[PDB]
C-alpha cells in the first residue's frame, strides 16, 4: 500500500488546528475547491463564527494540445472581494495547477489580502500552503474518497 | 437526547445508500444546497459516474423574512435530469425556493434526496435515511456549547 | 411517539403551577397570543384576581413571509407589569411581534409565560412547565391524521 | 351541590355535535364572547377548518368607572359579505348576546348566528345552536371553586 | 339536565366491580350485545383472563343483525349490556344463548331501570333518567 | 342516582381552592386524617411548599361507640399552626378524635379543611367546598356491586 | 416510557379526527377487527350515520395459521368498506382480513387504525397515532412485570 | 418530553392492575410509603379486602458539610406471622425502600413484597409489582408540576 | 430517530463486554445464526480462546409460515457447554427453533447470547448489552431508505 | 435505547467544542475529577496552553459518607480556575469539589462538563450534551444485563 | 509498525467497491470462507439484494485439507462469487474452488478485499495489494510480555 | 509522514489485550502517569474490576524532574501496575518507579501501549514497537507555516 488513507478524525483535528491559526488571521471569507476542497471548507466556514463560504470548481480537459492542459471554470465565484480578507481552501496541494488557477480568480474580484489553507502538501507543488498539516509524496485517499477495484 | 449527534460514518453509510436508489433515477446533475448539502453533493457526485456538479446559497433576511440567493446557480437544465442534495428537510423553506429557481431552469425531471427530514416538513423527500424531530447536528456543523443566561 | 398530545387536565395542572409563580409578579395585564394562548390566558386571568384580558393576533402569510397584526391590542399599559401568556415557544417568532407590540403601548415590565418551549426558541418564556422538541398537539387543536398520499 | 359541574368530556362532545350543524351553515368567521366563551370559540375555530377567529369582551359593571354595558375588548373590520356565528359558553340572561348582536350588526354582517355550550330556560336569546339546558349555575371544567369559610 | 352523564373512570370502574363478582361465577364466554354493550365486553373478556367474546346484535319486530354461533354446550355464559332498561333486547339475547344450550346464564350490566323486566344478576348503578355514556355523541338542540 | 360522584379534576380544582385560603393561615404542619383524607392531604402538602405531614387513622367499636387509635401521630405540635385535613365531615365524630388528640400535642392553632361536609356535622370544617346530604363517591373508591338476594 | 398508555380521552379525538376524515369516504360497511377495532367501530357506526357494522374475529395460533374465529355475514358487493382495528403493527391479521373481505367482493376497501407502526405491511389509509413502543390501549389490561 | 406527568386515570389502572396481581400473593398488612405511595396504599388496602395500613416515613438528613436516613414515622408493633407488601410510588435510586426493607425485618414479617408503580432501570431494589418503567423525571398527580423560571 | 444506527464501534465494544462474561461460562462451541450473528461469533470466537465455529440459518416462508432450515448444524454438540450468538433477540421465533435444534445434538448446557433485545422477545438473552423497541439497523445491513410509493 | 453510548469521537468534538468557550475565560488551573473527568481535562489542558492540571478524587462509602481519595496538590489563591467532570448527574460530587477548591481561596471558579442531566443541583458553567439516560462514556465498561 | 491495520471504513469502502463491479457479474449465491471472510461475505449478501449465503471452512492438518464446515446443495446453474478477506499462499482458495466445481457451478468469481503479490489465486476483484501482515478491525492484538 | 497515527480502535484493542495479560497479575493499584497515560489507565481501571486509580505527574526542563502531581499511601503488601502511553526514553518511567518504591511496593510492573527500542525501560506489557514518533487519538497536529 502506497497510498495515504487519511481518517475522518486526521481530518478534523487537522482542520482543527488550522482553525486556531487561522483565527490569527481573521478571513472575512472562504473560497472552497471543489471537490475535496468543500470538505474543509464547510467546516472551517462554521468553526469561524459562519463566514461566507464561496465556490468555486476548477476542470482541466486535453485541449487542442498533447503535452498540456487547459482550465475550465465548471462553478465560478462571483461579487467582488475589495478590501476583504480571503483564505482559499483546498484538500492538498499536489502540483499547485488548480491553486494558481484559483489565485487568479481571486485578485480578479480585487482580493484585499490572500491566504491558503490545505489540508496536505506535495513537496514539488509550485504552490505551498500558507498552512497546512500533512507532508508526503503518496497519493492520499481521503475519507471521503471510493476505492478502485482491481480486476484481473 | 436533547440532540443527534450524527458521525461521519453513519453519514457517509446513508450517502452510500441514497447513491444505489439514484441509480435507478440517473442524475444528469446535481445540484447541492449551501451549506449543508454541499458534502452529500459531493460524494454523490463521485460515486454517480462522477456527475455534473452545480451550487445553490439561500440565506434568508429580516418585518419578515425575505429569501436571498447568494450563490445563483449556473448554466441551465433543459431536459437534464436534476437532483436536489441536502442534509435534511426540515421546514421546507429553502428546498422550496430551490425547487422554483430550478425550474426556472428548465430541469426536464427535479428529485430530492436528503440525509434526514422532519415529519413536520413540506417538501417530503423523494429519497431520504433519517427520521426525527429532534436537534441535529450533522459532523460539519459545530457542536454547540451550552453556557449560563 | 411523534407527536405529545397533551389532555386537558395535563394542561390545567401547568396552568395552575403557572398561575402559583405569577403571584409573586402581580400582573396588572394579562396579554393571550390567539389562538393557542387564549384558553391559558383566560384561567390566568381569573385565577390571579380577575386581572384585565387583551389579546393580539399574528398571521404570518407567505407569497418571504411578512406578519400581520389580525387582531391588534390597545390602550396603554404605561407602568403596568404585563403578562404575555401562549401555548408554545416553538421558534420565537411571534412572541418577538408580540413583544414589540407591548412595548408599542409603554409598558413597563414585560414577562412571558407559556405552557411549553423548545429548546431552539429565541425567546425562553420566564415561566413554562413543557420542555420537548416534538410536534405538540395541545387539547384545543384537532388530531392530525395521516392520509396516504 | 345545586350546581352543575361540566367535565371537559362533555364540553368537546358538546362542541363536536356543534360543529357538524354548523358545517351546514358554512361560518366564514368565529366571534368568541369572553371568556368562558373563548374556550368554544377557540375549539370551532379549529374544527371548522380554521375559519378566523374574531374577540370581543362585554362588562356590566354596577357601583366607580361605571354606567352601563362596555366593551373592554372592541372587534374591528367590517363583516360585510359574512356568514356570522357567535360562540359563548352559556346565554343566561341574553343581556351579553344582545349587546354583541348589535355590534356585528353595527359592522354589517351579511347573517348572523348563535351558538353555545348550554343556555338556560328564562334567557332573551335562545341560541340557534346549544346542547345543554339548566336553570342551575353551571361550573365549567376551566374554572375554580370558591371555598366556604365559616366567618 | 335531565340526563346522567356517565364518565370513563365511572364505567371503569363498574368493570372492575363486576369483574371482582364474575370471577365467583367463572364465566366461560362473554356474550355482548351491541352496541353499547361491546365496550363493558371487551374490558370484562381482557380483565377476566381473556375469554372468548361472540358478538350479538338485536334490532327492532327484532332482528338479530349479527348472529352468534357455536354451541354454549356445558359453558357458563355471562351475558354483558350496557343498561337494562325495558328489558326488550336482553329477552331475545336469552333465548340465542339457551338455543345453543347455555350450561349456565348470567347477565352483567352496568346500570339497569326499576322498570325493567330483565333485572340483571349483577350490575352497578340504578336510575330512572336516560343515561349518557362516555362513548355516545350528544344531540343538539336547534330552532 | 342517589350518589355524588366526585371527578379527579372536582377534587383537584377543591384542593387547589383550599390551598390559597391556607397560605393565609401559613400552616407549619399537616394532620392527614386516613384514610380517604391522605389524599387531599399529600396534596396540600406538596403544594404548600412541602409542610411536613403526619397520620392519624381513627377506628371506632361498638360502644359498650368507642374510638381506637390505630395509627397515632408522632412527636408533639407545641407551638406550630396546625391543619388537620380529611375528605369530608359527616358527622363530625371522627373529626372530634382528631381534635382532641391534637390539643394534648400542644399544638398552637388548629385548623380544619376537608373537601366537603354535610349539614348535621357537629365540626364544621373552617374550609370546605362541597355541601351535601348525598353519600359521597370519591375519585379514589371503588363501586359495590347490586347482586340478587 | 417502555409503553404508551393511552387514555380513553386521546382515543376518543383521535376517532372523532379519523370520523371527520372518513366522511368523504360516505362507508356503506363499517367492519370491526375484534376486539381491539370494536370500541373503535362503535363509535365510528354511530358518527357516521349509524351506518351497518360488521365484526371478524381473527386468532392466530401455533410455523402458524389463521383461524377465523368469528366470519364476517352476508355480502359486501357494490359496497364501500372501511375495515377499523385499533393497531396495524405487523399486518399480519389485516391481510388476512383484507383478502375475507374481497371473497365477499367488496366494492371498495379502506382501512382506518387509531395507530400504526413504522415497520407494518399494511400502512391503513386513515391513522392518527405512530410508534414503535408497546402500546397499550384503554381497554386493555396494565401489564405488570414481576419477577 | 423532559418529564413523565402521569394522569390520575394512568396511576388509577396501574393501581387495579397491581391489585389483581397480589391477590394472589393475600397479603396481610400494606404499609404505605410516605409520601408517594399513601395514596395507592390508601386504594390497595381497600380493594385488597380491607387490611390494615401502616405506614412509614424515612427522611435524610444533610449532616453538616454526607446523608443519614432517619424515621419520620414509625411502625408500631410488630409484623410477626403477617404477609406484608411495601407500597411506594416509584423505585428510582433504592435508598429509601433499602431502609424501609430493614425496618420491616426488625418487626419480624413472616413475608416481604415489594410493589411501585414506576421502577427505574438503575435502581438498587426491584419491585416484586410494578407498572410503568422509565428513567425519564416522573411527576405523579398528586405532585406540583414543576415550573421553570430563569 | 426512528431507527437506531449501531457503529462498527459500539458493536465491537458490546461484544468485548460479551466476551468478558463468557469467560466465566467456558464456552466449547458458538453457534452463530445467520446472517446476523455471523460477524459478532467471529469475534467471540477468536476472544474466547479459538474455540470452534458452527452455523445455523433459519428463514420463514409464507403459505401460515413455517420455518425451513437453510444451513443445519454440524456434528453433535454431546456433554458441550453451548453458546449462541445472534445480533438481537426481537420476536423470538428464530432462537426458538434454533434451540430445539441445538437440543437435538444433545448440548450439556445451552446458553444464549446477543447484542440487542427487545421487551417483547420470548426469548431473552442470557447475556445482551443493548435493549429496545426501535428498529435497529447493525453495521452489517444496509441503511434503508425511504421513497415515495 | 436505554443507555447512551458515546463514542470517542462524539466525546472528542464536545471537548473541542468546550475548549473554543473556556478560551474566552483565561482558565490559570484545571481540575480534573477522577475519574471521569481526567481524560476529558487532560486535553482541555493541552489545548487551553498546557495550562497546569490538579486531580481530585472524591469517593462515597451509618449513613453516606463523601471521602476525598486524592485531594488537590498546591493552593489556588487569586486563581481562575476551572473544574472538568464527564457528567452533573445529581450534583452531589460537584459540590464537595467546588467546596474543596474554595477552601484553597480560588477567586474564579468555573465548572465544565460534557454531559449534564436536567434535575442537577450543579448546572454546568459549560455542557454538551442534556439527557436523563444513563450515559455510558467511551472510557467506561459496555454494561452486560444478565439473569 | 511493520503491519498493516485496516479500519472499519476502509473494510466497508472496500467492499462498496467490491459490491459495484460484482452488480455487472450478478451472482446468485454468495460463499463466505470462514473465519474472517465472512465479515464481507455477510456485508456482500445484504448490498446485493440479500442473495443466499453459505459458509464454508477450510483447516489443514499433516498437509491435508480437511472440510470443518461444508456447504451443502447444489450450485447447478448458479453463478457462485467466493470471498474471503485476504488471498495469501491460495492455499485455502483452491481447496474452495474444488468444492464449488464439485458441486455444479456454473461461473465461479473470487472476490477479497486484499492479496499478497506471491498468491496462486490472484482474485477477480480486489481491493489492496500488501506484502506485509493485514490486521483487519475485527482482529485482536498480540500483546508483548517478559 | 514519519510519524505513526494511533486510532482510537487501535487503542480500545491494545488496551483490551494489555488487560488480560493484567488479569493473571492481580493489580490491587493502577499508576496513571500523565497526561496520555490516563487514557489507558482509567480504561483499565475499570475494566480490571474499578481497582483504585492514582495519577502522578512528572516534567522536565542537565534535564531535572519535577513531579506537579504526587501519590500518597503505602503500597505496602499491594501489587503495583504503572501505566503509561509510551516508553520512550524511559526518563519519566524512572523517576515514577522510584516514587513507587518510597511508597513500600510489594511488587512492580509496567505497562504501555507502545515504547521504542533504545527505552532505557522495557515495559513487561506492550503492543506497538516503533521509531517514529507516535500522534495519539487524543492529541492535536501542529500546524506548518511559512
Amino acid at each position: 500500500m502506497d497510498k495515504v488513507y487519511l481518517t475522518w478524525w486526521q481530518v478534523d483535528r487537522a482542520i482543527f488546528a488550522l482553525a486556531e491559526k487561522l483565527r490569527e488571521y481573521k478571513p472575512d471569507v472562504i473560497i472552497g475547491v471543489a471537490r475535496g476542497g468543500l470538505i474543509p471548507a464547510v467546516r472551517l466556514s462554521h468553526i469561524l463564527g459562519d463566514i461566507p463560504l464561496k465556490v468555486i470548481d476548477v476542470k482541466f480537459y486535453k485541449g487542442i494540445d498533447e503535452r498540456g492542459e487547459k482550465p475550465v471554470i465548471t462553478i465560478p465565484i462571483h461579487g467582488d472581494l475589495k478590501d476583504k480578507r480571503v483564505v482559499i481552501v483546498d484538500d492538498v496541494s499536489d502540483t499547485g495547477k488548480t491553486l494558481e488557477v484559483v489565485i487568479e480568480e481571486v485578485k480578479k474580484l480585487g482580493a484585499k489580502e490572500i491566504k491558503i489553507a490545505c489540508l496536505a502538501m506535495k513537496p514539488w507543488t509550485s504552490v505551498v500552503p500558507d498552512y497546512y498539516v500533512f507532508r508526503t509524496e503518496k497519493w492520499i485517499v481521503f475519507p471521503w474518497e471510493e476505492f478502485p477495484v482491481i480486476e484481473k
